[PDB]
């Protein structure tokens, strides 16, 4: 019930887009592979390539990986620990500046959830934010990582351009999920939640590229469960997001939702910059 | 008895050095960095910073490393085991095109002891080469390490120019120690490190910086026992090179020995580059 437009490769100036970042949250990296989710990545041929629930341990990466084109530049986090959790990863073109783990907060810095890239004239930052849980017990976790998540952002935007990409576990508002009413007291669409991706927006500030360009367009979802084929019946949530400096908006191109593209229950989402 | 002569910072045909290579077996990099040798690095602002005998795990490197001026892209090895013991790091300025560890030998890499970094024009490789031991308890092994050294770095060099630093452990030349009548028997000096020192040059082959610039100079070494004061005797060995492809001949700038800079028992050895 969704097709997601085409590709607009040039910013509203005419300026052709100069990078492409591609972000999905992967659901095994090993699983994934599998299912060929390295071929679609080939075809997609992004500059940065950011994963998320990578659920690999930064000594145990598949060869694969060691091939990807002009992907060479690879860094990895995971948590220092049991493995087959959470973990994240962003494979870029060129070099970047300068490469940092996690959000500076100790607590919050041992899942393998947050990995930092900055370039020239932007900084780039991947999450895998925590999910609220089951039976929202993890609910009261969550809304103290968005507190020291909000301020680290904050902090990185105050000197360099900001773009923040991944799963950031929250459907911001009705519009980004299919089923709202059912899903108020679950983890995804509390207040709690939807009230701290609102600050993240207003304070650093940060905004969201996909519903900038797409101010009204219901369906877009990126997360689909498993069960009940809800993929098949477009019962999705939007919970992978690109989040832009305003000042990057005039570099913006596009934000897609590649909807079509298998191997996870998270569908990739596609950035395009004209830097 | 030996005063390295001025720094020559042109090549024969006049090009400016536009690479400066400075290396360093700090025996302990704690230590070394307690007796200001991060203070004399910056002084010297070589373009990249080659480390051996670290003992320091990759996940307890002193918080005055991340401060380096531009030395900001930052690789080290160290044993996957007990600390303490050999460990290495390379401290450049650009982002290398592809950093590697080890030597593609299992056996060989356990260690901590080689990293491979490559960039545009050349690969660089640093190196702990195994000392002999003891006794020559680590002689057998040490030959065998040599050969798969050598094999190693013909590879490396049939793609690209190659430039090899660090504390290879071998004096190579009876010029290049003290007393090489006493040493024939000793780690450092016998028969066989010498003539895999040998093959190393005709094999790959390279030139030994120093020594083709300085053919007949005596007195000119790296490492002195710390014990009977043998540095203020200047009864050393020189034990660290920069082997350079032979194409990179016409690059060569100078290779200086750092006779006066303190915090180790060897000197740290800084190489000039017009490429
Ligand atoms: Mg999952
Ligand atoms: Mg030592």
């Amino acid at each position: 019930l969704y097709e997601d437009p085409p590709d607009q490769k040039t910013s509203p100036s005419g300026k052709p887009a100069t990078l492409k970042i591609c972000s999905w949250n992967v659901d095994g990296l090993r699983a994934w592979i599998k299912k060929k989710g390295l071929d679609w990545v080939k075809e997609e041929a992004p500059d940065i390539l950011c994963l998320q629930e990578t659920k690999c341990s930064e000594n145990k990466l598949p060869a694969e990986l060691q091939e990807l084109p002009g992907l060479s530049h690879q860094y990895w986090s995971a948590p220092s620990d049991k493995e087959g959790y959470s973990g994240v990863g962003l494979l870029s073109r060129q070099c970047p500046l300068k490469v940092s783990y996690g959000i500076g907060d100790e607590e919050h810095d041992q899942e393998g959830r947050v990995i930092v890239a900055e370039f020239d004239s932007f900084v780039l930052v991947t999450a895998y934010v925590p999910n609220a849980g089951r039976g929202l017990v993890r609910l009261e976790y969550r809304q103290r990582w968005d507190e020291a998540f909000r301020k680290f952002l904050k902090g990185l935007a105050s000197r360099k351009p900001l773009v923040l990409c991944g799963d950031l576990n929250v459907a911001h508002e009705e519009i980004d999920l299919r089923n709202p009413k059912g899903n108020k007291k679950n983890a995804g669409f509390t207040p709690q939640e939807r009230q701290g991706f609102g600050e993240l927006l207003q304070a650093v500030p940060l905004a969201d590229s996909f519903r900038h360009l797409y101010p009204n367009t219901p369906y877009a979802y990126t997360f689909w469960t498993y069960m009940m084929n809800a993929r098949s019946k477009n019962v999705g949530w939007r919970l992978d997001y690109f989040l832009l400096s305003h000042s990057l908006l005039p570099a913006l191109c596009d934000s897609k939702i590649r909807s079509k593209a298998l191997g996870s229950d998270h569908c990739p989402i596609t950035l395009y910059l004209a830097l």
